[PDB]
């Protein structure tokens, strides 16, 4: 059966700072685009639905707005990387790597983000 599996599941990251998260899935020969969909979100927030080679931005939540991105050129590696630059609070969570690719699967990823106060001030909201 299909599955999906990351070897680093903890990630601690300084603020500001960027970061590139994985998930690895099975490329038996070579990759077909047309056949696979990578989906991260995290806590309920889309950040990339990658589709038949392309990104749809539709429904991408506004706080990764030219922030994110998959790194394409890891996918034939049947590496999923999530790259998101400038990390904030917010960044800190749970994400999920939803992939499909002649079967689907998923994994959790924890983020921490370290800050000082007046940083954690910044985009404190009310």
């Amino acid at each position: 059966a299909f599955t999906v599996t990351v070897p680093k599941d903890l990630y601690v990251v300084e603020y500001g700072s960027n970061m590139t998260i994985e998930c690895k899935f099975p490329v038996e020969k070579e990759l077909d685009l047309a056949a696979l969909i990578v989906y991260w979100e995290m806590e309920d927030k889309n950040i990339i639905q990658f589709v038949h080679g392309e990104e749809d931005l539709k429904v991408q939540h506004s706080s990764y707005r030219q922030r994110a991105r998959l790194l394409k050129d890891q996918l034939s590696l049947g590496n999923a990387a999530l790259q998101i630059t400038d990390v904030k609070l917010q960044d800190a969570g749970v994400y999920r790597c939803m992939i499909s690719y002649g079967g689907a699967d998923y994994k959790r990823i924890t983020v921490k983000v370290n800050a000082p106060y007046a940083a954690a001030l910044e985009h404190h909201h009310h």
